[PDB]
DNA sequence: TAAAAATACTCCATAGGTATTTTAT
DNA sequence: ATAAAATACCTATGGAGTATTTTTA
């Protein structure tokens, strides 16, 4: 598990499309594609629905979304609030 | 950046030594150094001091360390909940 | 001075790309 | 029929290794 795991099924899910997500994100739809299928894989748990357009998330998909962009967010204060700080000497 | 980089500098501070963290993470001295050093480079913060035995953080480390170590206990969370969910214990 | 951290490479695991196929409209 | 996602394969960036040179207690 990464960030990156994170940041991606992220731009998916909100997106509601691998593609839309990709292009976003500025990679290919494939690879994006396996590194979904590889968090899946690694949690053995099913985060979207297979079988329809538009991409949905399961139960379990959506309890993780909420705390994957609640996560993201903190990781961006964490950044912030210590450049403030390198500025005290 | 990526949890890698936190889980390693965590593990670094933990042991004040990039030496004791390496093996202590299964890895090897060199890469370790260069994956703090580009932690810091990428926030182009200094994380470290410039130099101790007993290698210790600078403030905006204390900080970031303290904050890392929230964030990895965060990730915990999150995946012991999903299992739990996902098991189908509630 | 003798430990521990920093270079200077080398290697390879894997994130990212390309081509094609499969599925869901 | 046709676009988007899945599957397979390939490339190449950077994470990890070995040998070696600085460091600071």
């Amino acid at each position: 598990m990464e960030l990156r795991h994170l940041r991606y099924f992220v731009a998916v899910v909100e997106e509601q499309s691998f593609t839309k997500a990709a292009d976003k994100l500025c990679i290919a739809q494939p690879p994006l594609s396996r590194q979904i299928q590889n968090l899946e894989e690694e949690l053995g748990i099913q985060l979207l629905e297979r079988g329809s357009r538009p991409v949905k998330t399961t139960p379990e998909g959506h309890f993780f979304y909420q705390y994957a962009i609640k996560l993201l967010s903190n990781v961006d204060q964490m950044v912030s609030m210590t450049k403030r700080i390198a500025s005290g000497h």
